[PDB]
């Protein structure tokens, strides 16, 4: 609804390059509702394509603990704790996914 | 105009619901540039948005190939083929990531 609207809004300024104002309304859409994983997914990424890698993992942990067996969270993750030099973490969380994955089929 | 231009607008499009107008805008951002890996991933994540997974992947692909040591581009291109049912793949992509995260820590 008002969330979804939020969210366009943020990611038109983030792809037009206007990423604080992005996080601005994007921090707006998460208040609205703190357990969706999407919105904390995107806010999440749009933290870490400012270089703020530390928040935008602490958003990730996050939504991880909202839903500890989807495969597009844990990867996300990982993929944020190996850019900021977490090599033992990143990995276990991937091969958590890789488990996951594994399991599935 | 530019490549972020007619990216952004295919955005809103799709936003929109135009997700065929979307898409050629994107594909014309595409090739302006077309081993530009950003755009790339741009139009996969659109194509992928709008349930069209395999051509997604077919440009996810293409953007590995461009530069394999990337684990953002290996990690979503795993996560794609794993929601196409592509295990073994998507599983193989992902200890590729884990190799290279392994090897860059090793130094």
């Amino acid at each position: 609804n008002s969330i979804k609207t939020l969210s366009n809004l943020a990611n038109l300024l983030a792809q037009e390059g206007k990423a604080e104002e992005a996080i601005k309304y994007m921090r707006k859409a998460v208040s609205l509702d703190p357990n969706n994983i999407k919105t904390l997914s995107n806010l999440a990424n749009l933290l870490a394509q400012e270089g703020k890698a530390e928040e935008a993992i602490k958003y990730m942990r996050k939504a991880v603990s909202l839903d500890p067996n989807n495969i597009k969270t844990l990867s996300n993750l990982a993929v944020l704790l190996a850019q900021e030099g977490k090599a033992e973490e990143a990995i276990k969380y991937m091969r958590k996914a890789v488990s996951l994955i594994d399991k599935a089929a």
